[PDB]
């Protein structure tokens, strides 16, 4: 039985209100739950759901050198694949390997409705709206590195903004859009931006266009039996249209807006 280890991560993966009753993969529902299913049936085997121990995606400590989430519980052997909405990156490849991406995203700008914004280049040029992102990871260091003129202005305006535009988690950062009366401006992945966008009390958008390119990709160890397979199950499920129609089911079918 295929060990797959996945996240608590709306609408990837949730609890059923009556999880209880219910036991083994039959507790979870959603986006992931759906694939994991699909991709289960495409390559001929049989799972059993696990919510990572810390909760985290995957990322290595710059001083112990050691991997954490789903792509440390991959390297460290305690799961045999990643399920999940887990970005496909350059150092995480260095370590497990990723199948092509089931889906597409890139940092984008959340809004409190009515916020006078409608591009990065916008927020740049002010300093009225406060606007951040997650205080560590991806997102941060993309303006951190960028050489990009509007990107490294706001960069610059970030840096040393106070009081701090910077949030320990995306949970947080959706809050403050949401509780700063349009003072504030949250920098995060496109898509959670919009399934916020369809969640009550429908205060928020998405605004501009992603300011970069990235893919969520199903991972498995180097070396791996299932890789083959798996990146071929995420093909077909593309091109017969069923990625696309299991998103709109949990984004928009699901909307409340
Ligand atoms: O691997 C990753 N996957 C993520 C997936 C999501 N998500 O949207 O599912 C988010 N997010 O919530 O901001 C952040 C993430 N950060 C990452 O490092």
């Amino acid at each position: 039985t295929v060990v797959v280890t996945t996240i608590l991560e709306s609408p990837y993966v949730m609890m059923k209100k009556n999880h209880e009753m219910l036991e083994g993969n039959e507790r979870y529902e959603g986006y992931c739950v759906d694939l994991a299913a699909e991709i289960a049936k495409h390559c001929g085997f049989k799972y059993k759901l696990t919510i990572v121990g810390d909760g985290k995606y995957g990322a290595r400590d710059a001083d112990t050198k050691i991997w954490n989430g789903m792509v440390g519980e991959l390297v460290y052997g305690k799961a045999d694949i990643a399920i999940a909405p887990l970005t496909i990156t350059y150092v995480r490849e260095e370590v497990i390997d990723f199948s092509k991406p089931f889906m597409s995203l890139g940092i984008s700008i959340m809004i409190k409705k009515g916020t006078p914004i409608e591009s990065a280049e916008d927020l740049s040029k002010q300093t009225e709206i406060a606007y951040g992102t997650l205080d560590s990871g991806s997102t941060k260091e993309f303006f951190r590195r960028s050489k990009i003129a509007v990107f490294d202005k706001m960069w610059t305006y970030m840096r040393s903004a106070e009081p701090s535009v910077f949030v320990r988690t995306t949970a947080e950062g959706v809050a403050r859009v949401r509780k700063s009366k349009g003072k504030y401006a949250y920098l995060l992945e496109s898509t959670m931006n919009e399934y916020i966008e369809q969640r009550k009390p429908c205060d928020t958008m998405k605004v501009g266009g992603n300011l970069d390119s990235k893919g969520y990709g199903i991972a498995t160890p180097k070396g791996s039996s299932l890789g083959n397979a798996v990146n071929l199950a995420v093909l077909k499920l593309n091109e017969q249209g069923l990625l696309d129609k299991l998103k709109n089911k949990w984004w928009y079918d699901k909307g409340e807006c």
